[PDB]
């Protein structure tokens, strides 16, 4: 069945649904669950081998930021710089600033602006005292400029199982680790990362949903060169079938993850991540590795992730090769009509 | 204007038309004529570094062959196999051999055969005796086992003329020599070719319709990994423009060549080519070059044909990286599909 995040859970010594049906934005699509399960099961070993998510509720990842709230994080946190995106609307969409040259015609709904951690507190009690609509997103990686407590805490994470985890799956190394601290509400359009994710929830219950790598044609990404590379183009909250009419037929798995639980999710799948509605704050911190290094002879059949690195260069040479990304299309077309349609 | 071929030319000591309107074919498209000049011409050289076709008139490239029919051909041409192709109408689209495996759903129209000089000339008097319909084209490389007179020939050919032609435009080297010869009607559809080729008209009148790379879009070509790669797929005596509806644009160059005359068709140009209509048996005979190398910093804008060399890569590559040819189609959809067109 689809179900979806399934009967919400009963939170220890009687306190309560953790969240209800009504915190979930409503969509178009049905879904099926995620599998919530201990580390120590057999068969969450083996999805994470055969690269399909997996929750995981009690690996003690991040055990010692389970105490972390905006208080303890300001006090400790340090005086380092701290990237936080701006929205007028729940659905912060990303830039590739760095892309943006090559698409002139892409002034953009969200806006960084770095500040210090005190600032976003400020910025953040400000709008909430004043019953403010717009939204703020915190999203920073964990560098030197951390004060000594977090450092403590960091130190206190479960490296011993996580290291097995990218020894085992023979993963290339931690590449970051991305502190997201959001508002109730906020929403993180469809995407797919390149790397391999553990997501590690902190505070707060975020709705995760994803797609597998084989439903590339139901999501429809952005053009590789434009600034939305790797996102979707369809709007969940309002979708235009017309243009995207493979997306009445896409289904994804979904799950509610809070404090302690983490999130496998897998190189290349596509994901959603929504904060509960009137939840509160939502602490989370990633885990991004370099996904294990492509083999010698590649195995016939192909999977669908590595299909779809193939569509990613295509993009990318025929960019160079034409010098000039805006002349990918034309020639693509020009390729495929009465030809390949 | 589209006159086309143009007013038929007189031939010497008034020996009447060389030909007539009524024994070219009938076409949905326009065409302007290519420019007839003498080797001498510096117009003519303006047009081949160009890259633009040019029919000349005064070459002498193959003078001595200019004696060639049948009868001499039997008698000199020695004991060799020549490639001879069989067809049940006017078209003989060719089939590239190596190339059948991957397209089952391909039985061939045009058949080839190999035999003697001798067997091909009984074949065409047993068929035009009887008075048959079905019609043959010798098309045939001239290597080591050509008779002593044919090969005196050969060697009279103005080696002078189009060695210098090589040099002055960088091209590569002489490839090879094609003997074609054909029927009345007989037509080798549009199609283009990598290499760049002197056309040699030594018997009979051949209507030539070229068009230029840049038509990509209007002409459709097979798949690169189908057998009938590098051809269009619109047949031009009863053109789908519900499947191609950019042939409604194309605009061809055209010409008549005659004994003696030399068309440069410039690499990548399409063409089209007709044996007269009761015009009798046509020889020619091709000169291909492999064309210049590929500069080193790729100046911008591209060419056309550049683009059509990028296209062609891609699908070969696409073709490898998938492990099966069948499959660059659905991947290249997926490609575009909401995302470029
Ligand atoms: O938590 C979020 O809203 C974004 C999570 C995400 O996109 C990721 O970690 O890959
Ligand atoms: O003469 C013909 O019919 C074929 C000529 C041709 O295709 C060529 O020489 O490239
Ligand atoms: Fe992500
Ligand atoms: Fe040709």
């Amino acid at each position: 069945v689809a179900s979806g995040s399934g009967e919400p859970r009963e939170e220890a010594g009687a306190l309560g649904p953790a969240w209800d049906e009504s915190q979930l934005r409503s969509y178009s699509f049905p879904t099926r669950p995620i599998p919530r399960l201990s580390q120590s099961d057999p068969r969450a070993e083996e999805l994470i081998e055969n690269e399909e998510p997996v929750v995981l509720t009690d690996t003690n990842l991040v055990y010692p930021a389970l105490k972390w709230d905006l208080e303890y994080l300001q006090e400790n946190i340090g005086n380092g710089d701290f990237s936080v995106y701006s929205a007028s609307t729940h659905k912060f969409l990303y830039y590739d600033e760095k892309k943006m040259a090559n698409f002139q015609n892409f002034k953009p709904r969200s806006n960084r602006e770095e500040m210090k951690f005190h600032e976003f507190v400020e910025k953040l009690q400000d709008i909430q005292q004043r019953g403010g609509e717009e939204r703020l997103y915190l999203q920073q990686t964990l560098n030197d400029t951390v004060g000594r407590k977090i450092v403590m805490d960091f130190l206190g994470f479960n490296w011993n199982w996580i290291n097995k985890q990218q020894g085992k799956r023979g993963w290339g190394q931690l590449t970051s680790n991305l502190l997201l601290i959001g508002m109730e509400g906020n929403v993180t359009p469809a995407h797919y990362d390149e790397q391999q994710n553990f997501f590690a929830q902190i505070k707060g219950y975020k709705r995760c949903i994803l797609f597998p790598p084989d439903q590339f044609e139901c999501l429809y990404p952005y053009p590789v060169h434009h600034p939305c590379d790797r996102q979707s183009q369809v709007d969940f909250d309002n979708p235009d079938y017309e243009r995207f009419p493979n997306f009445q037929n896409v289904v994804g798995y979904e799950t509610v993850v809070g404090p302690g639980d983490v999130l496998y999710i897998p190189m290349y799948w596509w994901h959603h991540i929504e904060s509960l509605l009137n939840g509160g704050i939502t602490i989370t911190v990633n885990f991004w590795y370099k996904g294990a290094p492509t083999p010698k002879r590649i195995e016939y059949p192909l999977k669908a992730h590595q299909k779809v690195a193939i569509m990613r260069n295509i993009e990318k040479m025929l960019g160079e090769a034409l010098g000039n990304p805006q002349e990918v299309g034309p020639l693509l077309n020009t390729m495929i009509k009465g030809r390949y349609n």
